């Protein structure tokens, strides 16, 4: 019993991490096989970053101007280009903990664990969402970009996250793994505004869920409610459609506990016309959005 | 910027973890050296735990009864002894991602690390606090004992706790790594509450100094208070008494804010006394306190 914002283990990105310098630039990079992957303004001095011409910046950049250090070994650069927002720094030699790993461009609502990193060096690992609005709410000091965000299944590492950049609202943007990023943001120190920070509803609802399997239940109500009714409020507090799609992924959770998800939903609908009360759900005072039906699964199955 | 329970890199760990099986009963070991540590209750049926007698039901156990599997490999088990509440298996095999590590028995307030494992097998990693009451809230199922709790300091892993035992009431209890229980409990399915559940004061207020750090300033009010007048406010609303050592404590990131601790209590004494309004702090609605000032100094600081 009880439910925790869990994160994957990490050992298997640890083995991954190394430092990237250029000049006087010192970020992360992602040693896997023979490539190291980092952010492409590692060749770019805080200037630069005003209205920085990335293919120019390149061009007065050798092989050898692109120092990789995995620990306290350096490693030899043979090969570097530029695919969207990373650099690709070929070197002489595969990663030896490269784990199995796949690259995916993940979608607004799905999960992630994030390695925060400084020098090549793991600090800490924590779980996020990628947010509606394509921003995640992260943890990223001065020297973390190149940090990476993961999935684990089983002995597969899947690579969905590299950090680029803070907004000046304080919240996080960056890019897969081939280098594109979520949403509209540039690796451009310029006038960047997240749109809406919408909920994740069907998030929220796997959390209910959750919440009914550990124990709390105060919030189950005598009431259910259509798709069209619940979206009704959803609209009005800023929470995403629930499609019949959400519905059909919430329905081994609504077996386990035989809670039909619109008798959920319904419950849902008066959490936010009445608020919490002064309670808490899974030691929550807000409505938990950073769960997946998928991670809600995983950690009451206990999957490795 | 941003601010995020985070939790140790589990690398240094997840090398450490084993699955341990005795009769019918498997759950998880940890292997530092040629010693394998596990829960003493590993030797029971479901039934032994209702009354169980350790060293009597050890004596019907010999070496080769323990089954210790570090991923698909099998240990030779050349010596057993039980300490307290956990045995200690010795191995013919020095763990060889043994890492620098020591035993600590941490106080009340302190976070943790925490590795959930399933048959020796890591699942995810999450952050915990040792509860006033000496329970914790974490998230374990049937066959998450003998997970451990950590904090690395560089290269050198603290281990804290070993899981034993979920209460009635769904919160966890579990030893150190010399087998001595946090709090009063005991390895025996029997009637165990928990006492007080009481908020950690100088987490909180560690916690309400990152989020001034990270732009979170609207609860910062006109006035200060007095550590007794503060803990007439604390007494009242289940927060643990104030002392100058916590003051001491929460010296740098007063120094570093310049807001005296005095007066983030008096802002602590508001928000208990009004509530949070519907407002939320560093995405909460409720007052966090599984962050220490060492914590929170570190995430806001950036170390590895
Ligand atoms: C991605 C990232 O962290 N960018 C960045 C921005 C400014 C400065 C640096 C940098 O090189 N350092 C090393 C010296 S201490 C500040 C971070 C990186
Ligand atoms: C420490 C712990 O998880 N104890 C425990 C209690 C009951 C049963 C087991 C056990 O052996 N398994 C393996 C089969 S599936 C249930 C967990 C362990």
């Amino acid at each position: 019993s009880g439910f925790r914002k869990m994160a994957f283990p990490s050992g298997k990105v640890e083995g991954c991490m190394v430092q990237v310098t250029c000049g006087t630039t010192t970020l992360n990079g992602l040693w896997l096989d023979d490539v190291v992957y980092c952010p492409r303004h590692v060749i770019c001095t805080s200037e630069d970053m005003l209205n920085p011409n990335y293919e120019d910046l390149l061009i007065r950049k050798s092989n050898h101007n692109f120092l990789v250090q995995a620990g306290n070994v350096q490693l030899r650069v043979i090969g570097h280009s530029m695919q969207n927002c990373v650099l690709k720094l070929k070197v002489d030699t595969a990663n030896p903990k490269t784990p199995k790993y796949k690259f995916v461009r993940i979608q607004p609502g799905q999960t992630f664990s994030v390695l925060a990193c400084y020098n090549g060096s793991p600090s800490g690992v924590y779980q996020c969402a990628m947010r509606p609005n394509f921003t995640i709410k992260g943890s990223f000091l001065n020297g973390s970009c190149g940090s990476v965000g993961f999935n684990i299944d089983y002995d597969c590492v899947s690579f969905c996250y590299m950090h680029h950049m803070e907004l000046p609202t304080g919240v996080h943007a960056g890019t897969d793994l081939e280098g594109n990023f979520y949403g509209p943001f540039v690796d451009r120190q310029t006038a960047q505004a997240a749109g809406t920070d919408t909920t994740i509803t069907v998030n929220v609802l796997a959390w209910l869920y959750a919440a009914v399997i550990n124990g709390d239940r105060w919030f189950l109500n005598r009431f259910t409610t259509t798709l069209n009714d619940f979206n009704l409020v959803a609209m009005k507090y800023n929470y995403e459609p629930l499609t019949q799609d959400h519905v059909d992924i919430l329905g081994p959770l609504s077996a386990q506990t035989g809670i039909a998800v619109l008798d959920m939903c319904a419950s849902l609908k008066e959490l936010l016309q009445n608020g919490m009360n002064g309670r808490t759900i899974l030691g929550s005072a807000l409505l938990e959005d950073e769960f997946t039906p998928f991670d809600v699964v995983r950690q009451c199955s206990g999957v490795t």
